[PDB]
């Protein structure tokens, strides 16, 4: 029993963590094989930090205006490439922990974990999401570039995100690992700001579904509701419309709970609708929506507490 | 900007997880220099799952009555011995991946990394805090028993906590490293259940000057209390005293916000009793209670967002 905010262990991302300086300017990378990855602005200095060229300020640099911190050993840079806004550093070491990893770009909604890392060094493991907005809600300071989310599954590390940018609402902006932004935003100081967001539908109702594998139903109530009816009030309350394939997802947990979508769908509805009166649900006051369905399958027990 | 529930990274703790059998059971254990720590309930059968006479128990077992097996490496066990809840079983080779270390017995009110694993395999981490009543709030599935919490403090791993036990209220009971329960709880099947709790109250306050070094204000008042009469106040919602020696422990936070304690403590006891209005902290609706002050010092900004 019990629902927590879970984190994938994060040692097999620890491993490749390593600290990249290109003038004064140093920020985290990425150490995969032969391959230190990094946010391109390593090249920037304090007077670039406006709207820079990048293939301007990279054709200006050598191999050697790189240096590579693994730990206490300085990995030599022998060749240099620039993929949209990530920067790729060949070095002459293969990294010796390089798990089995891919790189994938998620979706809006899906949940990962964040190894936050200052100068190479790693300092603590969250869990995040992917908002509709293509922010996520990080927690990061100053020298923080260059940390990763990713998830894992059977021992492969598929990494998600690379940290760049925090925007005006204190939310944050970054890339896929081939160094292409989520959302609109860019690697330069210009106005851009967070579009408005919205509640992530079938990862609330994935939650519902975990309170009542772990006990609880006082959020229940005997109505059911048409998908079409239900997608009037979650469009009047700034939650996501629930399409058929969020309600197939959500199928294996409607069946180990025995409540159809639909009817956790009314349940949702009347929480929307009145409030919850002063009650929790997994001890959060909160709809809470940073939990996939995958996430709740991975967490919660295959046998709900009737 | 951001403030999550993080934890530590996990690595170090990773490397020191194996699976011990004896008989028909299996369970997590942690293996560090030539010796592996596990729960003593180990020993325990189907038939033993009541009130077990563990001396009784471990005397008619020898050293090869155990399996321990490290990924796919079996160790070979050459001594065995039961400290308080905890067996601790010699093996023929110390780990390689042992970090420097020490056991802590960690008081109410602190908090932690859980390492949950199943079948000596780690599944996910997440942050707990040891409560008022000694039980946690974990997130625990059959066979999780023997996973650990932990702080790590600049590469040393302090482990504070073995999982032994679910109670009915499904929270969570277990030991120091030196298999002491937290609280007055056994490993047996009997009649326990979590005494009363209460809320943390130097920790709500840590996190109200978390809220307010990452920019939010609206929570504050014109007012300051006494420590008296704010305890007062602190007993009808059935929160902790606060001691001299939180508010000094809250030194360095009201230092950064020029917020004095029992000026805080003012704008605390008008949450207590006015609620929140609809809005939130942090996102959150409940005033959480699960960091620390070090907690924050260590994740927020060294500079308030004034
Ligand atoms: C990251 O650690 C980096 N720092 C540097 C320093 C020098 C060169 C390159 C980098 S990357 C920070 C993390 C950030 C800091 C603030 C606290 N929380 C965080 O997450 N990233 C930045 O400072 C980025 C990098 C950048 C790159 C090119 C530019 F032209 C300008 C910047 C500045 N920057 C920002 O995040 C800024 N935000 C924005 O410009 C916008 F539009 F996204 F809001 C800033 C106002 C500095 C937060
Ligand atoms: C842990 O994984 C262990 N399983 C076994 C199995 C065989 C032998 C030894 C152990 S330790 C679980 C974790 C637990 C399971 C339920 C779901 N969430 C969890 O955290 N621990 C237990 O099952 C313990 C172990 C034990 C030891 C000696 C005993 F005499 C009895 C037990 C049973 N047990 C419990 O946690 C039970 N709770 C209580 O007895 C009490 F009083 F604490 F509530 C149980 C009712 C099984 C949850």
């Amino acid at each position: 029993s019990g629902f927590r905010k879970m984190a994938f262990p994060s040692g097999k991302v620890e491993g490749c963590m390593v600290q990249v300086t290109c003038g004064t300017t140093t920020l985290n990378g990425l150490w995969l094989d032969d391959v230190v990855y990094c946010p391109r602005h390593v090249i920037c200095t304090s007077e670039d930090m406006l709207n820079p060229n990048y293939e301007d300020l990279l054709i200006r640099k050598s191999n050697h205006n790189f240096l590579v911190q693994a730990g206490n050993v300085q990995l030599r840079v022998i060749g240099h490439s620039m993929q949209n806004c990530v920067l790729k550093l060949k070095v002459d070491t293969a990294n010796p922990k390089t798990p089995k990893y891919k790189f994938v770009r998620i979706q809006p909604g899906q949940t990962f974990s964040v190894l936050a890392c200052y100068n190479g060094s790693p300092s603590g493991v969250y869990q995040c999401a992917m908002r509709p907005n293509f922010t996520i809600k990080g927690s990061f300071l100053n020298g923080s570039c260059g940390s990763v989310g990713f998830n894992i599954d059977y021992d492969c590390v598929s990494f998600c995100y690379m940290h760049h940018m925090e925007l005006p609402t204190g939310v944050h902006a970054g890339t896929d690992l081939e160094g292409n932004f989520y959302g609109p935003f860019f690697d330069r100081q210009t106005a851009q700001a967070a579009g408005t967001d919205t509640t992530i539908t079938v990862n609330v109702l994935a939650w519902l579904y975990a309170a009542v594998i772990n006990g609880d139903r006082w959020f229940l109530n005997r109505f059911t509701t048409t998908l079409n009816d239900f997608n009037l009030v979650a469009m009047k309350y700034n939650y996501e419309p629930l399409t058929q394939d969020h309600v197939d997802i959500l199928g294996p947990l409607s069946a180990q709970t025995g409540i159809a979508v639909l009817d956790m769908c009314a349940s949702l509805k009347e929480l929307l609708q009145n409030g919850m009166n002063g009650r929790t649900i997994l001890g959060s006051a909160l709809l809470e929506d940073e939990f996939t369905p995958f996430d709740v399958v991975r967490q919660c027990s295959g046998v709900t507490f009737q």
